[PDB]
């Protein structure tokens, strides 16, 4: 059954800024999410080098990008370390980190919205292009859970019993805004990924039409 959580106030203000901004460089969400996937993969590769068993639920490292024109969603999937239920609650809303508070104080003092691009807003950049965001995650030390938020001051976390099992990793599902459908186009995606992927040392694949295309 679903549990509801309140966004930390600072995180709520960050989301508020993101949702109301006219910042035109929205495409940066893609680099933020792919970097997150790379970091999560970093972690499971690191943990498993001295302990190969940690790879058993999913032996291959990958990042997959799946645009879906039928329901206007863009999905970023990885087989990284994944998040436990507590991880989703702790890392995706309830706790405002040092950097986040510093970013908010800085941007409020300067009003310089180019900071969004210069310093980044991490995972929350998804709300630059999406109305609603879903996160399915599976970590070795817990069952599969689902995090959801339409950015209304709250999010929910629900033990997953409807979706296909990931084995290990994370699936970020962006429900794109009506005016942001360009990010379903494969050329748009490839050009963005090419721009930010030189030093991502995991295989990146794009779902095309259907077949998987290698981006690196
Ligand atoms: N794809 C992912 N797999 C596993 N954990 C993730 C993923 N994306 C985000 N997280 C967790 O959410 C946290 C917050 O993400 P973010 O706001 O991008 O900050 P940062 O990238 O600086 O960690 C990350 O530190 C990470 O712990």
């Amino acid at each position: 059954s679903t549990e509801t959580f309140a966004f930390n106030a600072d995180i709520r203000q960050l989301m508020s800024l993101i949702i109301n901004t006219f910042y035109s460089n929205k495409e940066i969400f893609l680099r933020e999410l792919i970097s997150n996937a790379s970091d999560a993969l970093d972690k499971i590769r690191y943990e498993s080098i001295t302990d190969t068993q940690k790879l058993s639920a999913e032996p291959e490292f990958f990042i997959r990008i799946i645009p879906d024109k039928t329901n206007n969603t863009l999905t970023i999937e990885d087989s990284g370390i994944g998040m436990t239920k507590n991880d989703l609650i702790n890392n995706l809303g309830t706790i405002a980190r040092s950097g986040t508070k510093a970013f908010m104080e800085a941007i409020q003092a300067s009003g310089d919205i180019s900071m969004i691009g210069q310093f980044g807003v991490g995972f929350y950049s998804a709300y630059l292009v999406a109305d609603h965001v879903v996160v399915i995650s599976k970590n070795n030390d817990d069952e599969q859970y689902v995090w959801e938020s339409a950015a209304g001051g709250s999010f929910t976390v629900t033990k997953d019993e409807t979706n296909e099992k990931l084995g290990r990793g994370t699936k970020i599902i962006l429900h794109l805004k009506e005016d942001q459908l360009e990010y379903l186009e494969e050329k748009r995606i490839k050009d963005l990924v090419k721009k930010h992927s030189e030093f991502i040392s995991f295989p990146i694949k794009l779902y095309c039409e259907h077949e998987w295309e290698e981006l690196n």
